[PDB]
């Protein structure tokens, strides 16, 4: 069957997350904001089949993503940049999205969201060869 994500969702660790912001040059001041936004966000994930939406909510940020998996949309990459992006299955139980910068040039990026058989949703964001893993459980 395939995964159902539907839930809110409780960060249980983390790894790499300033480590991702510092290697594409976000500068330091901006980065001791983000990881203190970063710490107890609150996640809700809506999905009813291939549709998704994700809201993500920290105290300076509220960010909201619609998407079906398999259908080209728009979001900003990790730092900011706008991109458009498109999502597929790469397992039963994991997502990967691939994203393309709307102007210029810049590393590669990307995202996976897995939900595990233990009920535990592991996101990563990928920059080159630097990735940053989050996981959650559901409240």
């Amino acid at each position: 069957h395939m995964p159902n994500f539907s839930g809110n969702w409780k960060i249980i660790r983390s790894e790499n997350f300033e480590e991702l912001l510092k290697v594409l040059g976000v500068n330091v001041m901006l980065r001791k904001i983000a990881v203190a936004a970063a710490s107890k966000p609150a996640v809700e994930i809506k999905q009813e089949g291939d549709t998704f939406y994700i809201k993500t909510s920290t105290t300076v940020r509220t960010t909201e993503i619609n998407f079906k998996v398999g259908e080209e949309f728009e979001e900003q990459t990790v730092d900011g940049r706008p991109c458009k992006s498109l999502v597929k299955w790469e397992s039963e139980n994991k997502m990967v999205c691939e994203q393309k910068l709307l102007k210029g040039e810049g590393p590669k990026t990307s995202w996976t969201r897995e939900l595990t058989n233990d009920g535990e949703l592991i996101l990563t964001m990928t920059a080159d060869d630097v990735v940053c893993t989050r996981v959650y459980v559901r409240e």
